[PDB]
């Protein structure tokens, strides 16, 4: 593109990702605030639609985050990102689909309708959305109308605090009944793709993850469930 | 208005002393803080904590060998420390010989505080509890909402106070000192006294 | 003491314990620096000497430091200060010692005096030291010339920049042949107490412990050993 | 004086792209870097890496499906991560598509390079390794001491590089790229070639 409304598509898109040192700061009053970025799940595409989950808390978001915030009793999400990178070909067909929900009651969407409805919605060829590197490295941001990335709007959960929770105990308390979730995480990550070529998974892409966390209130790891 | 505020100091809890380190927890809800609170709060379906403060106050000799831990945990969830160790790390961590902090006193008489470094006494950081406002529950409803899962309480109540009393000289129990709160809170929503659970 | 030389031992000792939130701050070039305080050890005294160790290593030193540390491969200790504090009368009879040792294969002081010899040699009475309070808590130092508290030399150890280890998989590679320790952690604490007055322990103080560590070249937490 | 400086770039390992994760590792030591170093290194005891830095360059066409990743671990006891997420975090993670890279070139011909974010590529940390100068150990004896025990080794490499090649398009390998490296080593302690384990 040098005029205007003209557009050219590459044989295939990359992206170099650079994960920088995490940041954190202990801010007196007890919360102490990390921002980093972790690769977060690995994606692909079929004929026949699909459709994943991923629980927004820090246990589930970052494996490194995981180990971290288990010293702190309670966490404040703050900015939490889901951003996708394609590691395939213009040649490859298929789209991509995300949202989240925030009553884990609710049942997971089942039609890319349906999560069109979802809060910070997003669609997209799987080969695109490279765009949204600069988020990811955390450099100089230019044109993102074409990235395909989605924000948690922290401003209105349920709690601004919420207690640190373990994969396994909280399993454990949704096998009671999955509304004792509700008080234990904020929302949800929804995951669709659907207008594949093969009935066997091709390779996709990759969600990288960038949040800024508040954790408070200290215990020893191990106490920690 | 339509509140109500009580600001008000009672005996939270008597201590005894040993040589084994015996590790207790008190919810930090009106029910647990205190008999006369307990006994208030009824008749007000939720409230909501403005300053909570647990001082402890010595009643043994000098001769008294003996120190005392006082922490605090939030997600109930979590497992009640097992070691002093693993509770000198909780928020709030405080500790002294179980015959000292005759200074703490004047958080309960509500007097002018001189120096009060000496004082064994920590407080709750309200500004980061989950909810603003939380139900009155009764230690029984408590327990057997906990028996299903140990989670459904982690909006029932706001945090946990762990105490630690290790440190003695005889292997049978010496009474030493009394753990006193002082509270101020905001009770409302009026209830029968009978009807809360 | 108002004049000089004249000095009033009391009934009793009292030091009021009170552990300020972490101090954490990552600063740019990779390092994270933590600096907090935790109770390291319960204390107690008996009429015959007794030896106690411990190793002065991450894992081993706090017990909230080991779930942090974790989220990163190497940590460079750059102030160990181990303090005691009586909870007892001035009526009880006994007093403490401490100290380090560098080469694990070397056998544990067994005696007072071999103790006396090593490096930051402390002794005193069961019931005093309450002058190192302002340690640990980290107020205005007064007069410490009566704490009972001793500080590893970081400035000079095998290396600056040592491995995070757990006491398991270290046990493991001890087993093999102790030597293999010395590239594994940089000293340990020797701790003595005798001069007691009953056969049966009995309840003397606790030993805080103050560091300042710098953590380095992260991990997913579970993935470190 | 008595040193002996080398700055060389060579090939450190071919790189196969499939659809099922396949993680591998190599040393960061002279024996494991690659086959020239390796011949010359022998000659010299012990050595002190100086700059080490490992690229990524293609070597297939556009429409290769696939993405590979690098990192690095220093406690050679440390589980060699399972998933590509943990590696992710490791330090100088770095990830791109197996087709890109083209400008990382300049790394390898030591020409003047210009703007070198597109690179898959990433650097040593030569200020943070537990010793200065290392001894140079022969995969062999390396193994036989891990053998043993691997905290053994932790004194013999300064750490280990991290390979993830997940994201693929068919069953098989696809020959993709190459890893070269660039690295400048001081060489020290001469010795009999084959006397070096
Ligand atoms: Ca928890
Ligand atoms: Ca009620
Ligand atoms: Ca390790
Ligand atoms: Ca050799």
């Amino acid at each position: 593109p040098t005029q205007a409304g003209i557009s050219m598509a590459a044989s295939a898109q990359g992206a170099m990702v650079r994960i920088r040192n995490p940041a954190v700061s202990s801010s007196r009053g007890g919360i102490t605030v990390l921002t980093h970025s972790e690769l977060s799940a690995e994606i692909g595409v079929t004929d026949s639609i699909v459709v994943s989950s991923e629980l927004v808390m820090p246990y589930t978001v970052g494996t490194w985050l995981r180990g971290v915030a288990a010293n702190w009793s309670k966490y404040s999400w703050l900015s939490v990102r889901y951003t996708y990178i394609p590691s395939c070909p213009s040649s490859t067909a298929g789209s991509i689909h995300m949202g989240f929900q925030y009553d884990m009651a609710d049942t997971v969407p089942v039609s890319v309708n349906q999560l069109s409805n979802l809060r910070g919605y997003v669609s997209g060829q799987v080969w695109s959305g490279s765009a949204g590197l600069c988020f990811i490295n955390g450099t100089r941001c230019s044109d993102t109308s074409t990235a395909i990335s989605t924000t948690l709007d922290v401003s209105k959960l349920g709690k601004k605090w919420y207690p640190y929770k373990t994969s396994a105990d909280y399993a454990t308390a949704v096998g009671v009944d999955v509304n004792i979730a509700t008080p234990l995480v904020p929302a949800r990550l929804v995951i669709a793709l659907l207008d594949g070529s093969s009935s066997t998974a091709v390779a996709a892409g990759r969600i990288y993850c960038t949040y800024t966390i508040q954790m408070i209130e200290p215990t020893a790891s191990a106490l920690n469930n």
